[PDB]
């Protein structure tokens, strides 16, 4: 299972790791993708996860959008995890760079509660523009299921651990 994680709370764990490499190693039941409403996996975590699936995640996502239309900001959908996980939970956190409501970050994390254990990135962090320290705080205050957070950046990982209340 998951190894080398720092325990933050009863159910939240964190590690300085590339989520793609972590998924390939563990092959968790659920890997969370930092998705946008259109499931266009262009950059950040989404681009990296999609590239690891040889674009199979994007092909599957385009069919999902053609059938169902876009997701809501704060919403999610469960699709295949391809070669990374059993499933991928595509969760849309607010993108601060697109002027989206940061209050929707709690709604986005609530999607994790439908899964007993997940490998995940910090929602709305990275290219989504939110403060990762705030994302971690919303995560521990919202997620009740077991969440294993993969933080790509070492310097950000250290800042998150050292500042965790």
């Amino acid at each position: 299972s998951f190894s080398g994680y720092l325990k933050l709370t009863d159910n939240v764990y964190i590690k300085n790791a590339d989520i793609v490499e972590e998924a390939k190693k563990v092959k968790p039941t659920v890997v969370v993708n930092a998705a946008n409403v259109y499931l266009k996996h262009g950059g950040g975590v989404a681009g990296a996860l999609n590239k690891a699936t040889n674009n199979a995640m994007q092909v599957e996502s385009d069919d999902y959008i053609a059938t169902n239309g876009p997701l809501k900001v704060g919403g999610s959908c469960v699709l295949s995890g391809h070669n990374l996980a059993k499933h991928c939970l595509h969760v849309v956190g607010p993108n601060v760079n697109k002027g989206e409501d940061i209050q929707l970050l709690k709604s986005a994390y609530e999607n994790f509660n439908q899964h007993e254990v997940l490998l995940a990135p910090l929602l709305s962090a990275g290219i989504f523009g939110a403060d990762p320290i705030h994302s971690l705080r919303v995560c521990v205050d919202t997620v009740r299921t077991n969440v294993y957070l993969a933080v790509f950046d070492k310097n950000l990982y250290d800042k998150l651990v050292s500042s965790f209340l």
